[PDB]
């Protein structure tokens, strides 16, 4: 009896290690912000050459697309999750090099992701909290620039994230009333394009004839992808400093808040038909260095964003450059130079899972698949 | 730290060929019942927040499917399992089964003597027994080739029943009451660009086949509703008899050729002379994965009557059937749940 069991527990033993010989394995902190997933990968990847991490993105894209697509899609991702691979920090001031990714590629700048990133690096150790400390910067090295966050810990703990902010990188309208002359049920309307770390169409839900809210939200998804692609089709949007930045790549559509708490509420649609869960720090930036430039938006005032949940983002503006010498659409003199806007936008990221992600060489899928398609 | 992990859920993360199987192995307290029906009741009726929030988004997604591993209670059994999905609780799922066989081998729930080829699984369902068998690679002291289980048994219940959407649709049993309907009568011929179209349509007819049609397990009393639609159509792999989709839960659609869906088409081409015993048949799915299944046995149960049954003396024709296919360990995963998190319990923004 006693032996039988002791042979049967140690060939179980056996199997269990047998298990992850020969099988490539990453870790990964799942979080979410305010319901939008963040896959944050702290181990496993190959390594990957770059001298900063905009060349390191580019690495990935053009060579090492496989890893996104296993860890973003079905069956071990899906269609809507955001996901983040850390690396060491290369520009001086830096903590951690990131790169962002969806399931429709890699990316530049992501604002809940980075917000889930600041806060996961303090909850688990990637950076230490100094003794005493109440706040703790995270910088971010990422291929738009240096993100620099903090993470504003819960009173009587060492390592326990309240909520996380980050400071954008550079924000700025870049051209404003723009006349787009979209199919029926919608018509014309007028939209302003702004740069919040991604370009942004910035539109009124009242023009489109639609309510924000969950049930419309198929129709807000339809609408989101006809204006994004006529306006990639009629109008030239180009970052004027990061020539490797230039289109379309989100329509932010805006209304009257449901929560008292905000200024308005939003949804973001991005991707092929995605819609954001969280309030979008990135357009959240791009909608703040908008209504700045209106002179709607003072230094200092917070701002308060609502998504199709409920969810809050807080963001402030806290300083203005003119850039001599470059100039967008909405610029008036190029001498004087173009209007940025420095932006703290802030938010609050769960952990709901510790994972480690298995990748066995017979598998399929072990790249991923999708079923939604590009209609087109 | 110690709090951090309260309420925590660990899960290995399977899919069959490609369909997700979140299989919970430890988080649960005690769960009243005395079969697994019961703790499934149990589940349905007090704790159905936990489903809601190890299958939603954040943590999951619309299409995701899983199932909490318990203590075997049946006799014979290795393990028991209740299925769970983005709508509620299947009595029995074939490609979880087929993930549950092949993590047992795979983890070491189950031990694999010494030279051994195939493993032994069984399983303990709400819908009864259901015999496993991992399949070895050869040289290999523990990964699995492919899996194969035997459904419990599985039945045509009723003929042309017509439904107005108008369309002639049959009822099988194959663990949990299937209505197969080939995809020519929708006017929507089975491809990924239609999938938005077929999750409707196969919700319709679900809904009004249980608002018309009365349905019931003549063993099994608590199984008393149509809760999957099959969908069915000529074949895109050269292997396989027919492609199907099949839709359930909170319209979610299978990405696998569907265990129990397969079971129930056996019996139906069984009944209908169209399928010999014995003989392989090979489903295939919207992915282009392939299960293969055989019908093993048949009897007839003297008495017991269903509305395809001519003559009750006789009884009502079931057969045994053998499906087979392949799952993936995908990850490991330990799930958190933040008591001040509003999504604890997840959300879905599927409409209506
Ligand atoms: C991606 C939207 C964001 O920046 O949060
Ligand atoms: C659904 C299934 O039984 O595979």
């Amino acid at each position: 009896e006693k032996k039988k069991n002791q042979r049967a527990n140690r060939r179980e033993h056996q199997q269990k290690r047998e298990i992850m010989r020969f099988k490539k394995s990453f870790t990964c902190i799942d979080m979410h912000t305010e319901g939008e997933a963040a896959r944050i990968v702290t181990s496993g990847l190959p390594h990957i050459p770059g001298s900063n991490m905009a060349e390191k993105k580019a690495y990935l894209q053009e060579n090492m697309d496989y890893l996104r697509r296993g860890i973003m899609l079905e069956p071990r991702g899906h269609d809507d999750m955001f996901g983040a691979f850390l690396f060491d920090p290369i520009e001086e001031g830096a903590d951690l090099g990131i790169v962002f990714m969806d399931t429709g590629g890699y990316l530049n700048m992501c604002g809940h992701n980075s917000i889930a990133a600041v806060t996961a690096a303090v909850e688990t150790g990637i950076v230490s909290v100094p003794a005493k400390a109440t706040n703790v910067p995270v910088v971010l090295d990422t291929p738009a620039g240096l993100v620099r966050g903090t993470a504003h810990l819960q009173s009587g703990t060492e390592s326990e994230v309240s909520n996380a902010s980050i400071i954008n990188v550079p924000s700025f309208l870049y051209q404003q009333d723009v006349v787009v002359v979209l199919p029926k049920p919608y018509g014309e309307v007028r939209v302003d394009i702004a740069f919040g770390g991604n370009f942004f169409a910035i539109v009124p839900a009242e023009q489109l004839g639609i309510d924000i809210s969950v049930q419309n939200l198929s129709r807000l998804q339809e609408a989101g992808e006809l204006l994004r692609t006529e306006i990639n089709r009629s109008v030239k949007v180009q970052h004027p400093q990061l020539p490797h930045i230039n289109t379309v790549d989100c329509v932010e559509i805006y209304g009257p808040p449901t929560n008292p708490e905000a200024n308005y509420k939003n949804v973001v649609i991005f991707g092929n038909r995605q819609a954001d869960r969280s309030p979008c720090g990135t357009g959240t930036s791009a909608k703040m260095a908008t209504l700045y430039a209106k002179g709607q938006l003072r230094i200092g005032e917070t701002f308060v964003y609502e998504s199709i949940l409920g969810s809050l983002f807080q963001g402030r503006v806290l300083g203005e450059e003119r850039i001599p010498g470059v100039k967008v659409p909405v610029t008036k003199d190029a001498e004087e130079g173009m209007l940025v806007v420095t932006a703290e936008i802030t938010g609050k990221a769960f952990i709901m899972g510790f994972n480690t992600m298995l990748f066995d060489p017979t598998d399929p899928f072990k790249n991923g698949f999708t079923l939604k398609q590009y209609i087109w």
